């Protein structure tokens, strides 16, 4: 089959950066095949024609790291908390509660904001794939979507006894919820994981893929993590690891984690970390030096109260560093425009520069930079021959984003993210005109409070209070 | 005597114990909230027309507390990457200078439907073009057709800063096809035209529109000026306003800071509403607090400006007025307050190294109930009580982005985008109803959009300003 | 002498077995100076206390008082402290609390002690904390949230080279 996408302004992020004006795009078995400008040259013939005239099309935008499960938990429960009081008190025991049915509404529900907001592809850190049916549950769905995942399916081989009477303490703020353990032995989880990729890897027609994601360097092995990397190494795929997200995640074995990885080689091409906060200037020179992949969640490291990374340090040094959502419930919106806006200002004010980082750089950052720091580049990321039609259809006709010159700035700078007309993913319409495909407007308010109404009695089983009293101090 | 009945919301009233009420219905009659009541207990008067909100929010409209709005022809590629100053004499002054009344009257409107799709429903709109003929005119006439709540703040410069000269003479090569412009004018000058723009216009649109006088900086009025301000601002029962401390290059007049000179001169008062607080200490802050001084926070616009991170929670802390404002329409470059709130929330917890530094119920404050306190309004605007006026605002949170709910400022701030809002009031009037503005029809919008698209691009030549610079990614 | 009197009564009932290492080359300066533990069980001093405050408080023409003062969140349990706590508002007295004092108490359990006393709700109005030298935003946030009463010691706090609060 056949699509063609007509008069449209092409944002390729190609390596050119081409903008082309009245232009059109060629696509065939979900790759696209060719392009052209229409005064210089006739479109091919095929099956359907996409008008996209007074539209601006953009890759598709590419969350680099998010925890999916999770966004049930947002809207009163998950905020005011920082790192591990947030982890231990709202996300583990609301985790627990879920059953698959739950999940499988979870991830309908992310991919219809994700996917509404530009977002086509997903990095998807699973902390919740050791409870029984919850990854059947979710793969059903991540297929039936037509999103590109990646599945990271974490794991914890060891105990930090260092941090237990911290814990025990943040507990006491809401005694009612559980203390929870999803720990696992090193060799269950190798098997486990190595099952779910054997299952799971490839399908969804190339849509789908897995990785194995050692959570921390102090929840993690070495035997673990060099598991990981060298899994990784023979299925040609990354593997990923939660790296100095609080300052009680600081120092490993008297150095930082990216020293301690260091020492024992587990700095490669291959590795994505996400969460750079904690990090110095020989951090970032070691994660350099082996050309290790960066994620940056910039909005959920304010939200938790992390602070602030060092991400242009790490652009200027020409590191692949994407951008994240993170959790459905540390952020708490699943909208990459908006997070884009946020990357922009956050570092401008903190380094008392208005030029810090371009518009045109953080949108590279959430496309073709994106594809890089999930090793993806040479299929997505860019409108360019070759590579999978991951694409996107912005109307710029509405006040917020009128007037418009430069588009990146407006996308950047004006955008709310409600602007996303048309997407397509591997060459399928997955929305159309803000109609989705799967999740028709017609069953679309009866399924939002279906998931507010489970949302609230994953709340009630977790004995989480839902809305706290009001509080201005 | 005519009247109207929003039914079946639930109400984020603001009011003095925040009462939130689960199925509940407002009243409204000649431009005021008359009644509240819950519907299981009581039942809503009769009235001419009903609002159904069932499954809706209802809240007082938003206050943008410091903003500035011709600018918004400015934005989409001319105005980002810039330094205040920078930004200010190559983009702001030659592009406000190129821009003809018919321009501003398109400006207001279009920063209007922006601003009203995102439930504000009161703007302080600090006019640094008011200088030009025909350009008031123009703009109140938009704004009294809108039915916005507007107070007008008009600017003025009485003093050439002659320290910063050499510097902006360096910036403007920069642009140097560019014009170099000065919009000051003579004292007395300033005074009869504001003055007669107070006579003239203070009170009009319904008792929607205001005016007070805003001395531009501390560094750019003398003290003459300021001190006319602030008496005009005592006798005529309004507020005066001033930017104060928004770059490195003013934070030192005559070797103090512009509160502590201000001080100096006995110039800060509880009727006086300083906007963007970067540059502040510790002693500043005691000083506004002392007086009872309001403030406006520009927290979008200081990142965007590369400026800084102003100490609100310091000042929100010792219960001072805070509101917010979303600043220059080409200095942010949205008008949306949700946007911003969310920004606010955020940029604290990070940079204060605190996840509750700011409660969304604080924050949602700032937008509403705090920034009415900050305009000196808090009489008339800011809350839903029986007495104020009926500036009020409904959304709606049937979507997956703000799904799930249940804790409403938390959700309104973390979650909701700026479309979320449905049908807006003020002053009783109906502004916008499911998303369909009263001002500019759905079946006029496209055109209207192109028309400000195309105006936009052509002051942008007459001023010799590049509206679209090469692709740069350093 | 009909000076009017809170009397405090301060208590430990819990080891901080992180500083005695520190604590014994301390020693070592003085080492003919005998080392001294004034630690007690949790339940005798809750009798000895409530003991103490039925038999005086309210004494010499209402002058004297008796409070109960765990001595800090390191040298105190959880339980110790909520019975304080319970004890004051049962009572209609206050509790009080010696806290962060030096920078080797700044910690307790990876936070602050106003943070750890917030995890257990701890801090209420009826609380009059000691001792604010080692404070952050924070800290004095969460205490003027629950309003918490403060007594600075501003000289001695200078005197034992702390710092200033
Ligand atoms: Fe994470
Ligand atoms: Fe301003």
């Amino acid at each position: 089959q056949t699509l063609s996408i007509q008069h449209g302004t092409l944002v390729t992020m190609d390596q050119y950066r081409r903008v082309l004006g009245d232009s059109w795009v060629h696509v065939q078995d979900g790759r696209i095949v060719a392009l052209g400008v229409h005064a210089e040259s006739v479109p091919p013939p095929a099956d359907r024609v996409i008008d996209a005239r007074g539209k601006v099309v953009l890759p598709g935008f590419i969350n680099a790291h998010t925890h999916v499960n999770q966004i049930l938990l947002r809207g009163g429960p998950s905020h005011g908390r920082q790192f591990y009081d947030w982890l231990f008190n709202v996300v583990y025991p609301g985790q627990k509660a879920m059953r698959p049915e739950d999940v499988a509404v979870a991830v309908r529900l992310y991919c219809a904001e994700a996917v509404r907001s530009g977002i086509t592809t997903i990095n998807e850190n699973a902390d919740s794939a050791i409870y029984p049916g919850n990854i059947e549950a979710a793969m059903a769905v991540y297929g039936e979507v037509g999103v590109r995942v990646v599945y990271a399916r974490m794991f914890f081989d060891r105990m930090d006894g260092r941090i237990q009477g911290y814990v025990d303490a943040l507990k006491a703020r809401s005694p009612q919820v559980e203390l929870c353990s999803i720990m696992e032995e090193t060799a269950v989880a190798k098997d486990r994981i190595t099952a779910l990729s054997d299952q799971y890897h490839g399908t969804a027609g190339g849509r789908i893929s897995v990785w194995p994601a050692p959570a921390t360097t102090t929840a993690v092995t070495v035997e673990g993590m060099r598991w990981a990397q060298a899994f990784a190494r023979d299925r040609a795929v990354m593997w990923t690891l939660h790296m100095a997200e609080s300052d009680h995640d600081e120092r490993i074995h008297g150095m930082s984690p990216a020293e301690y990885m260091e020492c024992y080689g587990l700095l490669d091409e291959r590795l994505q970390v996400a969460h750079c906060v904690y990090f110095d200037r020989k951090d970032v020179r070691l994660l350099h030096r082996h050309n290790v992949k960066v994620a940056s969640q910039v909005v959920s490291n304010a939200y938790l109260g992390s602070g602030v990374a060092p991400v242009p340090e790490m652009v200027e040094r020409g590191m692949a560093v994407g951008i994240g959502t993170d959790n459905g419930n540390s952020n708490d919106s699943v909208n990459m425009i908006g997070d884009m806006k946020f990357m922009a200002h956050i570092h401008r004010a903190v380094h008392r520069d208005a030029d810090v980082l371009t518009p045109e750089k953080i949108l590279e950052m959430a496309t073709i930079d994106g594809a890089r720091s999930l090793g993806m580049d040479h299929e997505i990321g860019s409108i360019e021959t070759g590579k999978r039609a991951d694409l996107i259809l912005l109307d710029l006709r509405h006040p917020q984003t009128t007037p418009h010159h430069h588009l990146a700035a407006t996308i950047v700078f004006q955008a709310y993210g409600n602007e996303v007309d048309t997407v397509l993913i591997d060459g399928n319409v997955v929305m159309e005109n803000r109609r989705l495909s799967f999740l028709p407007p017609e069953r679309e308010l009866a399924f939002l409070e279906e998931a507010q109404s489970r949302a609230t009695a994953i709340l009630q089983r977790a004995n989480m209070v839902a809305n706290p009293a009001w509080r201005s101090l």
